This record gives structure tokens, C-alpha cells and sequence, in this order.
DNA sequence: AGGACCC
DNA sequence: TGGGGTCCT
């Protein structure tokens, strides 16, 4: 019961869409801007020294001949995600998402009935496609290796694929679980694949230099782990499971834990639709208030369009905010209720328009002057 | 309703 | 002053 998951990963991807539309940009140095932050760039930006969520600033001081196009508006880019995700759902319909860019494929019932379709005598005519982490050798007796191979070859085709189709460059990483996988798509960029043969697990866990690298260790347990002297991956193999547990619970603790030994058992989930479509917008103390009225407008008008063609029905809305100062209380507050009936299903607008202001006004003391940076609503809870 | 994580 | 997502408590 060995997998092979394969984990695919698009190159500087809001760019490579800007790129497409418009190949007046193809080789200029570009960058894709939202406010006053460079979100990505592509390739040859990267030479120049620009970096994600650099200041706009900033950027044209390390490229002044830097173009930037505005991608606060994500449409073109979330519709090539999902033309991505149902490419690869044609090879197995079992496509896991994480965010716009990475897909997850679990190919084990196709590296079998491949398997199955070939004799003796040309399993050893059965070679990799891209790299090899580490340059570790294959033995062509083994049966997972050979397994790994196919699954190279599968996401081969894949790559292959979604350049003919669609018109992207992209890295695919083929290992043994979903951590590893994801892990090893980034060894060789741009374009480029590598697979993970077992032999060679603990050189890739090992690689790494700060434990936050781990998928699935974050800002807040990142920085809880430093302040117990935990650094290294070594440093959390061998620290002591109570202790840990003690600090993180025995959830939090046990599943980093086994991450730490490449370990992880999660199985490849079907995304399928979304479960959640938000809008959101974001400015430097730039509402109080009435304006807010306006702003909460232009997202339902958006979002309204978005939730008629995916024609499912949202039965829940929520009303995201935040408030002014500074490095301090930077957490946010929401409000939800569930969308009256008569609702679910022109004029949509202003019913909901007053639910989001009922919802706004709960939260804001709308006497003493408000401090908001930022507007967002979520439509969710569908069928 | 908030909090963790991911891109 | 990114602009989205997922699932858990
Ligand atoms: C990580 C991250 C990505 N993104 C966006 C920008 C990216 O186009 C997309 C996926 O990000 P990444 O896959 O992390 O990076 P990238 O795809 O832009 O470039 P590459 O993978 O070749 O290094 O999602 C954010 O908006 N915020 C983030 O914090
Ligand atoms: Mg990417
Ligand atoms: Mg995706
Ligand atoms: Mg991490
Ligand atoms: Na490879």
C-alpha cells in the first residue's frame, strides 16, 4: 500500500497569465503589483534581485525599468487555476488544490494499470523522466522505484500537457506522500521535475534550514518551536514527544512531529468546487465611514456575478473588517447571518446590501469616528 | 467568531 | 494599506 503522489507547481504564475495575455511582456522584467506591494515576478525580474511582497519602491530601486501591471483582480487568474486543476483531473479525477498555483495527484491506480499493460522484458526499458534527487541511482529491481519512475513519466505528460493546452510552464515534484512530493517540486526550477527515490529521505528532510520550511509549520508554531531551542529538523526528530505535546497538544505535536521524519499519511483530497468565493479590499485608514456603504457595494456586485455562473447557492454571508493601529491588535472581526430564502436566488443588491450594513453597524460604534483598513465579504454554505 | 495553516 | 483559500476549535 506504497504511494505515488505527484505534486505540480506553476512557475511565478499571476505573471506567467500577464505574460500570456500580453507578450509585448515576455521579456521584460515584470512584476505584478497589488496597493503598494509586488506580489510576484517573473524570471527575469528575479535576476534584478526582486523579491514577493517587496514595496513597489523598493523594486524600481533594485530595476528602475521594471513594468508593473495591476493584479488586485484575481478573475483571469483563478480561471486559469481551475482550467489547470481540470487538466490534471483528467488523469486521475482525484485533484487535491493548495492555493492558485499547486495541485496534488495521486497516481498510484494509474502507475498500476500502466504496470500491468507492460511484459518482463521491457520493465527494464522503463527509464525516469526529469531529475533524480541527488543523483541517487536507480535499481531497476525494485518495485518502488519502478513505480516512482512511471509516476515521472505520468507527470511528464502532464507538464507536457498543460503547456500544449494551456499554454504554462510549470515543476512537478513525484515521491511517496504528499510532504515529500511538495517538497522535492522545488528542488530544480524553473520547469523542471524531480523525483524522490526512499533512499534518499533523509537527505531531503535534512536539506532544509529552518523547520518553518515544513508545509504545515507556521508563523505562530514556528516561533513557539524557536523559543524551546528547536532549530534544526534534527532538533525536532529527537526532541522529547512530552514535552512537545505539552506545548502544542497532542495534535499540533504529534503531526508535526512525523512531518519532521518526512512522514505523512494524509491522503490526496477531490477539491471539486469551491467551498467559499470572498472579495476583499485593503487601504491606510482610507474608511470612516458611509463610504464603507460604497466600497461593500462594489464587492457584492462582483461576487453576485461570481456566485450566479457557478449556480450553486450560497445560503450563509459574512462581513470581514479591521481597525487602525498599528503593529498591535492586528487581528480581525466578522459577522455572519444566513441569507433570508426569499434572497437565494435583479433586485438582489439591496436587500443584502442592508443584511451587510445591519452586520457593519454591529461591529463599528458608528458615533465615535471608526479606524477601517480593511472591507471583505464571504459568500458560503452551498448547495 | 476566531484561529491555524497554505499559496 | 496583497487577495485570496482550507479546515479546526
Ligand atoms: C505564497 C504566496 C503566493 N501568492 C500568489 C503569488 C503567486 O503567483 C501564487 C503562487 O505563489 P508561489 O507558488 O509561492 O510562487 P509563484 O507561483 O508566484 O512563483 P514560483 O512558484 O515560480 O516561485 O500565489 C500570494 O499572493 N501570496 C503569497 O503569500
Ligand atoms: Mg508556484
Ligand atoms: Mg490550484
Ligand atoms: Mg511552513
Ligand atoms: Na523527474
Amino acid at each position: 500500500s506504497s504511494r505515488v503522489i505527484v505534486h505540480v507547481d506553476l512557475d511565478c504564475f499571476y505573471a506567467q497569465v500577464e505574460m500570456i495575455s500580453n507578450p509585448e511582456l515576455k521579456d521584460k522584467p515584470l512584476g505584478v503589483q497589488q496597493k503598494y506591494l509586488v506580489v510576484t515576478c517573473n524570471y527575469e525580474a528575479r535576476k534584478l534581485g526582486v523579491k514577493k511582497l517587496m514595496n513597489v519602491r523598493d523594486a524600481k530601486e533594485k530595476c528602475p525599468q521594471l513594468v508593473l501591471v495591476n493584479g488586485e483582480d484575481l478573475t483571469r487568474y483563478r480561471e486559469m487555476s481551475y482550467k489547470v486543476t481540470e487538466l490534471l483531473e483528467e488523469f486521475s479525477p482525484v485533484v487535491e488544490r493548495l492555493g492558485f498555483d499547486e495541485n496534488f495527484v495521486d497516481l498510484t491506480e494509474m502507475v498500476e494499470k500502466r504496470l500491468q499493460q507492460l511484459q518482463s522484458d521491457e520493465l527494464s526499458a522503463v527509464t525516469v523522466s526529469g531529475h533524480v534527487y541527488n543523483n541517487q541511482s536507480i535499481n531497476l529491481l525494485d518495485v518502488l522505484h519502478i513505480r516512482l519512475l512511471v509516476g515521472s513519466q505520468i507527470a511528464a505528460e502532464m507538464r507536457e500537457a498543460m503547456y500544449n493546452q494551456l499554454g504554462l510552464t510549470g515543476c512537478a515534484g513525484v515521491a511517496s506522500n504528499k510532504l515529500l512530493a511538495k517538497l522535492v517540486s522545488g528542488v530544480f526550477k524553473p520547469n523542471q521535475q524531480t523525483v524522490l527515490l526512499p533512499e534518499s529521505c533523509q537527505h531531503l528532510i535534512h536539506s532544509l534550514n529552518h523547520i518553518k520550511e515544513i508545509p504545515g509549520i507556521g508563523y505562530k508554531t514556528a516561533k513557539c518551536l524557536e523559543a524551546l531551542g528547536i532549530n534544526s529538523v534534527r532538533d525536532l526528530q529527537t526532541f522529547s514527544p512530552k514535552i512537545l505535546e505539552k506545548e502544542l497538544g497532542i495534535s499540533v505535536a504529534q503531526r508535526i512531529q512525523k512531518l519532521s521524519f518526512g512522514e505523512d499519511n494524509s491522503p490526496v483530497i477531490l477539491s471539486g468546487p469551491p467551498q467559499s468565493f470572498s472579495e476583499e479590499d485593503s487601504f491606510k485608514k482610507c474608511s470612516s465611514e458611509v463610504e464603507a456603504k460604497n466600497k461593500i457595494e462594489e464587492l457584492l456586485a462582483s461576487l453576485l456575478n461570481r456566485v450566479c455562473q457557478d449556480g450553486r447557492k450560497p445560503h450563509t454571508v459574512r462581513l470581514i473588517i479591521r481597525r487602525y493601529s498599528s503593529e498591535k491588535h492586528y487581528g480581525r472581526e466578522s459577522r455572519q447571518c444566513p441569507i433570508p430564502s426569499h434572497v437565494i436566488q435583479y433586485d438582489v443588491m439591496t436587500p443584502m446590501v442592508d443584511i451587510l450594513m445591519k452586520l457593519f453597524r454591529n461591529m463599528v460604534n458608528v458615533k465615535m469616528p471608526f479606524h477601517l483598513t480593511l472591507l471583505s465579504v464571504c459568500f458560503c454554505n452551498l448547495k
